[PDB]
DNA sequence: CGCGAGTCGCG
């Protein structure tokens, strides 16, 4: 089971689909080394160095948080049904209303569409909001995605650059 | 007409 890393006053709360099998085993988000998450948020500008998975609690220091749509561990995101995703979206919303981050970043177009029941969503900022929290759809950092690191970083940086101050 | 919903190949 991977614990949520949330708090009030965060700039961004990163939300993945569900934990992979090693993250599930280690108790840290995006724990598998094949996963680009830590490198991407570092290069995108959210952290000053590439944090190791086990340093995850320190994301709060950079006013960043991490959660997931579906708790149930699974090897591939596609093993998660639309029903679970939709159920997750409902709970995610409560978490957002609770902590009220400046932005919620959903990692995966399909994940966003399923969890929020949206059609033909485009990458980037959405018009949809949760109170004062704006919503973005960023490429999932999995090594299974064919989206390159360069593309991953750019997508994430665009988000960083938009949250001023 | 409209809508809602039923894998493959790509590094």
């Amino acid at each position: 089971m991977v614990e949520d890393i949330l708090a009030p006053g965060l700039r961004v709360v990163f939300c993945g689909i569900n934990p992979g099998l090693s993250s599930a085993g280690t108790g840290f988000p995006f724990a598998h080394p094949a996963n680009r998450f830590w490198k991407v948020i570092y290069q995108a500008g959210f952290t000053d160095r590439q944090l190791k998975p086990q340093e995850a609690q320190h994301l709060l220091d950079y006013r960043c948080g991490v959660t997931k749509l579906v708790d149930r561990p699974t090897v591939q995101a596609n093993e998660v049904s639309k029903q679970e995703l939709h159920a997750g979206g409902r709970k995610l919303i409560e978490k957002i209303e609770d902590y009220q981050p400046q932005a919620l970043a959903i990692l995966g177009k399909q994940a966003y569409e399923q969890g929020f029941s949206q059609r033909g969503a485009q990458w980037g900022k959405q018009t949809l909001t949760i109170g004062s929290t704006q919503i973005w759809v960023l490429p999932n950092p999995s090594g299974l995605s064919r989206v390159s690191l360069e593309k991953l970083v750019e997508a994430y940086r665009e988000l960083d650059q938009a949250l001023v101050v």
